[PDB]
């Protein structure tokens, strides 16, 4: 097995900006790389493609993936609305960590976070399951349209996504 790797295509008000690459640790959380895969290529009717990063704080995340509500309360994984913490093995090392977002234990669905800090607090609560592989220039861009509150002052969509060979 070669672990997936996907591409967000993104765009600041619907301009283009770049493209960000992720390896996604199927070999250590296959269950969470899955879904975040086939939530990137929209396989199974539902997923990230228009989606929005609507919160983005600097120094510390980029979060995405509510495509129900927009807003950090939707979204819902391709084994139904909520799935378990599959592991903690990774850590939240450093910047371009992707994790998983959540509302407690045991609540995973679509929405996750990139990290551009080392967020070691996590670690044991959020389970991480990939990293930026190219584009980590285009996530500190992203960045920048954030604010200490999240609210960022430049809409941030994924215009496309998929699966790279
Ligand atoms: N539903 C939900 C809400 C907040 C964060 N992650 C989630 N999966």
């Amino acid at each position: 097995m070669v672990n997936p790797t996907v591409f967000f295509d993104i765009a600041v008000d619907g301009e283009p900006l770049g493209r960000v690459s992720f390896e996604l640790f199927a070999d250590k959380v296959p269950k969470t790389a899955e879904n975040f895969r086939a939530l990137s290529t929209g396989e199974k009717g539902f997923g990230y493609k228009g989606s929005c990063f609507h919160r983005i704080i600097p120094g510390f995340m980029c979060q995405g993936g509510d495509f129900t509500r927009h807003n950090g309360t939707g979204g819902k994984s391709i084994y139904g609305e909520k799935f378990e913490d599959e592991n903690f093995i990774l850590k939240h090392t450093g910047p371009g960590i992707l994790s998983m977002a959540n509302a407690g234990p045991n609540t995973n669905g679509s929405q996750f976070f990139i990290c551009t800090a080392k967020t070691e607090w996590l670690d044991g609560k959020h389970v991480v399951f990939g990293k930026v592989k190219e584009g980590m220039n285009i996530v500190e861009a992203m960045e920048r349209f954030g604010s200490r509150n999240g609210k960022t002052s430049k809409k941030i969509t994924i215009a496309d996504c998929g699966q790279l060979e």
